[PDB]
C-alpha cells in the first residue's frame, strides 16, 4: 500500500520492508 515513490498493491512485499524495519 502507497509509501512515497510507491503504490505497491502487495502487502507481503510491503510487509517485508516493515518486517525488515523492526528493532
Amino acid at each position: 500500500y502507497r509509501v512515497x515513490s510507491y503504490d505497491f498493491s502487495r502487502s507481503d512485499e510491503l510487509a517485508k520492508l516493515l518486517r525488515q524495519h523492526a528493532g
